[PDB]
């Protein structure tokens, strides 16, 4: 594969999410730019249906690991770019401790020069008086590691990690992520040695934006193999 050559410059990003959580339906759209040379994504997401019925932080991991910076010595472990431009399917289950779960399915692919992330999200067994449907989570930055492993049987990768969401009562809401990625195309892909993606995030608002929205500046770096 020569998928990595598609990311050497600034790439426009389009995101589309259709969600249903305990029957509360919503849509999100997002745009921005990825600059994988520096591991960077600059993004803005809008709830297109009015008020988001779950907190923005709970959707962040769902709303493009193809934009990670793999250091030169780790290039042979970058499944995400190797699958381009045909793309990959990303599936997760996210278990919120003592609350419901999200089941997600996404297709991440190029549509001409645009990297498009099209997502379906289904959430069930949430508590209406809980920290999620009750909107009791802090609007702050999520940072941390995604652990990546080869899935030889599916010619893809699996990932796992736990996000710690701050609750406005000073407690923490744990969100256990289980991830599977499979190439959409039939061509060759890179199957990695074990490693992780480290994300640094800055979360903000646009003071001119009336719509329910999220602004992110993300930097994502591959790590866990020396040299």
């Amino acid at each position: 594969s020569k998928g990595e050559k598609l990311f050497t410059g600034v790439v426009p990003i389009l995101v589309e999410l259709d969600g249903d959580v305990n029957g509360h339906k919503f849509s999100v759209s997002g745009e921005g730019e990825g600059d994988a040379t520096y591991g960077k994504m600059s993004l803005k997401f809008i709830c297109t249906t009015g008020k988001l019925p779950v907190p923005w932080p709970t959707l962040k991991t769902t709303l493009m690991q193809c934009f990670a910076r793999y250091p030169d010595h780790m290039k042979q472990h970058d499944f995400f770019k190797s699958a381009m431009p045909e793309g990959y399917v990303q599936e997760r289950t996210i278990f919120f401790k003592d609350d419901g779960n999200y089941k997600t399915r996404a297709e991440v692919k190029f549509e001409g020069d645009t990297l498009v992330n099209r997502i379906e999200l289904k959430g069930v067994d949430f508590k209406e008086d809980g920290n999620i449907l009750g909107h009791k989570l802090e609007y702050n930055a999520i940072s941390g590691n995604a652990n990546i492993t080869a899935d030889k049987q599916k010619n893809g990768i699996k990932a796992y990690f736990t996000i710690r969401h701050d609750v406005e009562d000073g407690s923490v809401l744990l969100a256990d992520h289980y991830q599977q990625n499979t190439p959409i195309g039939d061509g060759p892909v890179l199957l990695p040695d074990n490693h992780y993606l480290s994300t640094q995030s800055k979360q903000s608002k646009d003071p001119n934006e009336k719509r329910d929205h999220m602004v992110l500046l993300e930097f994502v770096t591959a790590a866990g193999i020396p040299l």
